């Protein structure tokens, strides 16, 4: 009985601190998760009425049409960057045909680190200097062009903020996962003592 008491006092110490560890990862995991709820706000700015001018619009301009690269990029159509501007412009086209079935499609495609690939030359378009693209300059171009960008900057700023959060999450409920069954162990050890 006595050598049982001093197992379950060492198994109680050591699922408190897993405890405690678990209540350090969730503060830091939930302050970065509200981070994270303002990205999706800011990948969710993209609305129907946008959609469909891009699909009226006919006229090819020429930062407008970068933005069209980027939402390829994300859906994972394929044809890198290579292909030229004209011939990339009519694939975003059929993606434009209907504007509530492109829409209805972008909730769905967040999904979570969407294509590992994907997001590189993402990367690439957002962190290259020129082209402008940093949301602001796109406006000035053409106003559906800045929501579609924003959007895209929110999802690709986004997926960083989540994946950061994503270990922060695993960190926070490996920890939990341990504390919890550490405390069953202690809880029925305590019973049978």
């Amino acid at each position: 009985q006595t050598i049982a008491n001093a197992e379950e006092e060492k198994t109680n110490v050591a699922a408190a601190e897993a405890e405690k560890i678990s209540k350090e990862a969730t503060e830091a995991l939930a302050e970065a998760l509200p981070a994270l709820r303002s990205a999706e706000a800011a990948v969710d700015c993209l609305k129907k009425p946008h959609v469909t001018e891009m699909k009226n619009l006919g006229s090819p301009p020429a930062g407008v049409i970068v933005t069209a690269r980027v939402v390829l990029i994300l859906f994972n159509q394929g044809i890198t960057l290579n292909d030229p501007d004209e011939k990339v412009w009519k694939k975003a086209v059929t993606f434009m045909n209907n504007p509530q079935a492109f829409i209805d499609k972008v909730k769905s495609f967040d999904g979570e680190n969407i294509e590992p690939n994907i997001i590189e030359q993402s990367n690439k378009i957002i962190q290259d200097p020129s082209k402008k693209f940093n949301e602001k300059d796109m406006a000035g171009q053409s106003y559906a062009a800045s929501k579609l960008c924003a959007w895209a900057v929110n999802i690709v700023t986004f997926n960083k903020i989540f994946k950061q959060v994503k270990p922060l999450q695993d960190a926070q409920k490996q920890a939990n996962e341990i504390l919890e069954e550490k405390k069953k162990e202690l809880a029925i050890v305590k019973q049978r003592v």
